[PDB]
């Protein structure tokens, strides 16, 4: 679990969005596993606007942060799960690192701010949904 709170927006994994997220929907994209909903309180986070490929993410299954080198946002095949059919997920960045079910929502940050959130995982792999292109989160 986990969310980014920026301005009057909350960014979550689309597959973990609550009834309240859908009732306050701003934007969602099943191909990116992202959903953004509106909030009344002002957020705590700031978003990176950069091309970093290294950073640090939070891994809830280890209660720890780990450094990572990750690929640029791209279209990557993701196997079927209870949440989605087998499909290509866009704007996904892969890295070598620990991940297990329950780790989605963990934040990836670089020196400039929040880069994205954990969205997928494999055997020694972790995938992050990028949010750096969503320029409207800031205004
Ligand atoms: N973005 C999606 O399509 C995700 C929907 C929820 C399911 N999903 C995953 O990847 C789950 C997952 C599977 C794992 C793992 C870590 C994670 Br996270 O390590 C070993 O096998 C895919
Ligand atoms: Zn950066």
């Amino acid at each position: 679990s986990g969310a980014i709170y920026v301005g009057n927006y909350r960014v979550v994994n689309r597959h973990l969005a609550t009834h309240n997220d859908w009732a306050n929907l701003v934007w969602e994209d099943s191909s990116r596993d992202l959903l953004v909903s509106s909030t009344t309180a002002q957020g705590c986070d700031t978003i990176a606007r950069c091309d970093c490929q290294t950073g640090v993410y939070y891994c809830s299954s280890r209660r720890k942060h780990y450094p990572v080198s990750f690929s640029k946002p791209s279209l990557i095949f993701v196997e079927a799960s209870e949440y989605y059919p087998a499909r290509y997920q866009s704007h996904l960045m892969l890295a070598v690192g620990h991940s297990e079910p329950g780790d989605c929502g963990g934040i990836l940050r670089c020196q400039h701010g929040v880069v994205g959130i954990v969205s997928t995982g494999g055997n020694g792999l972790v995938g992050f949904a990028d949010v750096r292109d969503l320029l409207w989160l800031d205004e």
